[PDB]
């Protein structure tokens, strides 16, 4: 089986940062695009950053400059830097391999709760 699991969330205060990372198995990582999700309590799903076999990523406008996407392929981890957290943060990040296909797989979550 794939797994993915991440770690890294916590109760933050606004302005401040965290490190989430994804520890994979059970797939060929590296030739996988990886993706962070996230959903806000109260809401589905929704993209947060992406990153493509050759380190090329995109973001959700809203995080950009904010958060950065990386991989470490040598050590199976996918890796989300937050900084400058706000409110509007606050959810459940999601590793996810391949989502826009093929046999897209995703994590079990960390949350982060970004409050003064």
């Amino acid at each position: 089986e794939v797994q993915l699991v991440e770690s890294g969330g916590g109760l933050v205060q606004p302005g401040g940062s965290l490190r989430l990372s994804c520890a994979a198995s059970g797939f060929t990582f590296s030739t996988s695009w990886m993706y962070w999700l996230r959903q806000a309590p109260g809401k589905g799903l929704e993209w947060v950053s992406v990153i493509n076999t050759d380190g090329g990523t995109y973001y959700a406008d809203s995080v950009k400059g904010r958060f950065t996407i990386s991989r470490d392929n040598s050590k199976n981890t996918l890796y989300l830097q937050m900084n400058s957290l706000r409110a509007e943060d606050t959810a459940v990040y999601y590793c996810a391999k391949d989502w826009g296909g093929p046999e897209p797989t995703r994590g079990q979550g960390t949350l982060v709760t970004v409050s003064s």
